[PDB]
């Protein structure tokens, strides 16, 4: 009878966009799937092609000033250093400025909607595309965070993503002697929904990642895999991790911060006081994106809040009004904000999951007798609906 979400070019090409695997292409968690010289040595550098929303580096500083614990802080200066002793103030902005002594990063949006050169039409893809554009002189990209509150489009010059260890790096101050304080990526419940992190190559398309990236959360859907002729959300496949939750937000946190997440993160160097960025390694790995990115938040039976965990890129739906299906690159919210929206380029539909009930009719599926359940597809107020039923009583002597 069919895949319904694939039986389709619509469907299909809506399905791939959660495909982090395809355009995407790289580490979530942790991003570097590319490599690049400068001054002669061969460093990591991000490269996925789609924004991750929420994503922050946390850092791990003393409590006491002159530390901020906030990587969007500029890069230490020498002297600054010179008078914190270790571990290292500062975060990890890009400080630069240009001859004209003009200032590289943070940069307003405000200047580049009104810049020709910067030919994306969503504020998000402009930013993207000056950390694309802007690299004593280098091929280097750095990744950028685009703070979506304040408009300011930031370049960051430390491209490290995770450090931890008493061998590296201090936390907290402790152990005194290193240079680094430890950092991680993080996404929290509560805190900075509103930036945006990327490699620079979410610019070189600066349009692209609207229709190629699961920008926001799917809400009232399950992720599923097509199989035994119907749709099996994560709950039905027995590599999938779940877990209890006290909140949607929990849940799409977990998608990103749980441990088969996409991540191209055993470091060899005591990184020095100046090293931005990781160094190649001989057996680095490079992720593609293969990882436990997907889940969704739904409640059982017995009302429970649960996470459903997989890393399985979905290929089809199951409709629950209460769910919402999250990976490790987009946002909490499910609503299309404000800054990914062309400022005029017509928007781009999603119109794959619209129906009416006398195009898109009841269809039912043969019955999965090791489950005694059945596919049935429909259109229930002009959305599809995917579910999986009880199957006929004829086909219940099968079962
Ligand atoms: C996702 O994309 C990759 C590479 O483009 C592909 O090999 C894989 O089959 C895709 N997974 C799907 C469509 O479920």
């Amino acid at each position: 009878s069919g895949n319904p979400f694939q039986a389709n070019v619509e469907m299909k090409t809506f399905m791939e966009r959660f495909n982090l695997t395809h355009h995407h292409q790289s580490g979530i968690y942790v991003d570097l799937g590319q490599d690049k010289e400068v001054d002669g040595t061969l460093y990591r550098e991000p490269a996925g092609l789609c924004p991750i929303w929420g994503k922050h580096i946390e850092l791990q500083q003393p409590d006491r000033p002159p530390y901020r614990n906030n990587f969007l802080e500029d890069v230490p200066t020498e002297k600054e250093y010179k008078q914190s002793g270790n571990p290292l103030p500062g975060g990890f902005n890009l400080n630069f400025v240009t001859p004209s002594g003009q200032r590289i990063s943070p940069f307003p949006m405000e200047l580049l909607e009104k810049n020709s050169n910067i030919k994306a039409s969503t504020d998000l893809g402009r930013c993207a595309e000056f950390a694309f554009k802007t690299v004593k002189a280098t091929k280097y990209r750095y990744p950028f965070v685009y703070d979506s509150k304040k408009r300011l489009c930031h370049i960051l010059a430390v491209s490290m993503q995770l450090m931890e260890g008493k061998k590296y790096c201090s936390v907290k101050g402790e152990p005194p002697d290193l240079t680094w304080y430890c950092f991680k990526p993080r996404k929290s419940v509560t805190e900075n929904h509103h930036l945006i992190y990327g490699s620079a190559y979410v610019g070189e398309n600066p349009d692209a990642f609207i229709s190629k990236c699961p920008n926001q959360a799917l809400r009232g859907y399950r992720f599923g895999v097509w199989k035994k002729g119907r749709c099996l959300d994560y709950t039905e496949l027995t590599d999938t991790v779940i877990e209890r939750v006290e909140s949607k937000a929990q849940c799409w946190v977990k998608t990103f911060e749980n441990d088969g997440v996409a991540s191209d993160q055993p470091l060899t160097s005591q990184a020095s006081w100046n090293d931005w960025w990781p160094l190649h390694q001989s057996d680095q790995p490079h992720s593609g994106g293969v990882g436990r990115n997907y889940g969704f938040y739904y409640v059982d039976t017995t009302g429970e809040g649960k996470c459903a965990l997989s890393d399985q890129v979905p290929d089809c739906l199951v409709s629950d009004s209460a769910a919402v299906s999250y990976t490790a690159a987009g946002s909490l919210s499910e609503e299309t904000p404000n800054f990914i929206i062309p400022s005029n380029t017509p928007p781009t539909p999603e119109t794959a999951l619209q129906c009416t009930a006398d195009k898109f009719p009841d269809s039912f599926g043969a019955c999965d007798v090791q489950a005694c359940k059945r596919q049935k597809t429909s259109c229930v107020g002009g959305q599809i609906q995917s579910t999986s039923v009880d199957c006929t009583a004829d086909e219940q002597n099968e079962c």
